């Protein structure tokens, strides 16, 4: 199975793409958990990629092209994938049909979880993660067990440096102005398909699955 999330930022990709991949045994390719690592690295990418997350603006189209088009070049890929929030542009979108044309393979599904855009905004201003184990949390929708630190380890607990008020409200105006011409590129190819986001995490994966049966 050849498939993407897309959804505004906060719309559960994350948390729907681990269920996916625990289920299906396909790899997890998220551009903003690359650019994530590309920063660690200290890479020029990277911190090239840092000036633009931070503002809460894209990446550039494209050098997030580049990344994308080694990752899928890898053997993980030959029995399919899950990218996650790539394409974010009508560009990256085509780029990408490029991309699979070369590698003799064709998107099945391109899954758009909605959510809208007030709930998105405290989608992220609540999410919490482990400094430790990466594991994510929600003050609202999936609180830990004990105020401030994670359940798995005993992990302080995190807010994303992009997750503040401001960056999120910049993250959901530049998403949204892209939404429409992705929506439209990926119904001619008669790839999409909508999921209602506002569910129990359970619920919405429940409707994944039924969609990945057929
Ligand atoms: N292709 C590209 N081109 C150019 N630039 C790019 C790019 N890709 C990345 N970038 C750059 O990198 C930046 C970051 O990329 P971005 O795509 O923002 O990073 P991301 O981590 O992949 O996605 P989000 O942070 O938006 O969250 P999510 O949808 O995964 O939600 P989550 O499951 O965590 O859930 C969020 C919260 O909600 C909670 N939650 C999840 N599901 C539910 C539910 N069903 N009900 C209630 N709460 C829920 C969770 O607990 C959590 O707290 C971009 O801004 C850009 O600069
Ligand atoms: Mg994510
Ligand atoms: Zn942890």
């Amino acid at each position: 199975m050849n498939l993407v999330l897309m959804g505004l930022p906060g719309a559960g990709k994350g948390t729907q793409a681990e269920k996916i991949v625990e289920k299906y045994g396909i790899p997890h390719i998220s551009t903003g958990d690359m650019f994530r690592a590309a920063i660690k690295e200290g890479t020029e990418l990277g911190l090239k990629a840092k000036s633009f997350m931070d503002k809460g603006e894209l990446v550039p189209d494209e050098v997030t092209i580049g990344i994308v088009r080694e990752r899928l070049s890898k053997d993980d890929c030959k029995k399919g994938f899950l990218l996650d929030g790539f394409p974010r542009t009508v560009a990256q979108a085509e780029a990408l049909d490029n991309i699979l044309s070369e590698l003799g393979k064709k998107l099945d599904y391109v899954i758009n979880i909605e959510v809208p855009k007030e709930e998105l905004m405290e989608r992220l201003t609540g999410r919490r993660i482990c400094k430790t184990c990466g594991a994510t949390y929600h003050l609202i929708f999936n609180p830990p067990k004990v105020e401030g630190i994670c359940d798995k380890d005993g992990g302080e607990l995190y807010q994303r440096a992009d997750d503040n008020p401001e960056t999120v409200a910049n993250r959901l105006d530049v998403n949204m102005k892209q939404t429409q011409p992705l929506l439209d590129f990926y119904e001619e190819k008669g790839v999409l398909r909508n999921i209602d986001g506002q569910q129990d995490i359970n619920k919405v994966f429940a409707d994944i699955k039924a969609l990945l049966g057929g």
